[PDB]
């Protein structure tokens, strides 16, 4: 989409005309903002879970449409195939939603069991209108890649267990990775335009752009 | 790069020189060829692992190298991450590989369907004969794309469990449609690039190159 091409041609904008380095930009930020923290993959029977910073759960279904399942963990957003948005507590559903319901709960609850959160990330206060939802997704043999309605942009990788997320702040694009110990470290695209960056940092920075075109 | 630009050249050709129709070529060939019959995506853990018609199991790990088990589940096939073949039995196992084996062992399991008693059991003619392996593979919320080393092309989608495979016995090229009600179709590309074929076969036909691009 529109959102894909902006985010990749910024992507490739600050890749080839970056310098070469010997580590990653000294100069870091300390900001939250939204992200995923923990995912999960049943494409082949329901769909696409994810979980976000502010511990909002989303389905992305097969057949299209969206699911999310706010903090509170009451209230349910349903956006439908078309574009429908149906806001209901969770608790009495209409009876069109409760399987759909059922698997929500099911993906919000094998994450905080089995699965661990993916980065230091300070947990983020939440509001954005309207609210975020994936858009689409796409999986290689080595990474997880997930571009959302506002433009984040994040790229999981498997063995390193190591992440990239490209987020809009306030005027500034961010990149953000996240190490082999799950540690946090967030520069801005302009400062590693200029000052280049490290050797593994920069071979996941081409290989998330692979993955965008 | 070059199997995948080979499939693309082709399939672009018949896309891009096809009539538009309301129905499907009626000059079909009957013939069977390898495909994945079975296909299991544990890639934060394990890697990807599939089974082929011949009732080869294989896994792509995630570091790109491929690992095959042979039908009669006693012989291992290493090809390193770009081609160095390693043949071994499984019970007899160098100690090198044996994480990898293991893994292996663990997706042929997972394989296994209930066990019922039928026949015939599955066995191997020549213990060293090179079997095609996953090449790469990718996964959208819509469909999971396959290339093969011997350039076989296949797409699953999800929730219609349709499949198109593009297969090359010699040396023209053949598009198979597997629909919505199990029934396979095998066409020649020639013929579909005079014919046309049906509205949505053509969708997925459109689908599967995009996938590819
Ligand atoms: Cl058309
Ligand atoms: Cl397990």
């Amino acid at each position: 989409g529109s959102v894909a091409d902006t985010v990749a041609r910024v992507l490739r904008g600050c890749l080839e005309n970056m310098p070469e380095a010997d580590c990653i930009p000294k100069e870091q930020l300390s900001t939250s903002f939204q992200w995923v923290t923990k995912w999960v993959d049943y494409s082949n029977k329901y769909g696409f879970g994810y979980q976000l910073s502010d511990h909002t759960v989303g389905v992305l279904f097969n057949n299209g449409a969206h699911m999310s399942l706010l903090p509170d963990k009451k209230t349910v957003h349903y956006y439908a195939e078309l574009g429908q948005c149906s806001v209901f507590p969770a608790t009495d559903a209409p009876e069109q939603f409760i399987s759909q319901v059922t698997v929500l709960k099911y993906f919000s609850h094998y994450m905080e069991e089995n699965l661990m959160d993916g980065g230091d990330l300070p947990s983020v206060t939440d509001i954005r209108r309207p609210r975020l939802y994936l858009l689409q997704w796409l999986k290689s043999d080595k990474a997880l890649m997930m571009l959302f309605n506002d433009g984040t942009f994040q790229v999981n990788f498997y063995h390193d267990h190591t992440k990239i997320i490209i987020c809009s702040q306030n005027e500034e694009y961010l990149l953000t990775y996240i190490n082999e110990d799950r540690i946090s470290t967030t520069f801005r695209l302009t400062t590693l335009l200029m000052s280049g960056c490290s050797s593994e940092l920069k071979n996941r920075m081409e290989y998330a752009l692979n993955m965008l075109l």
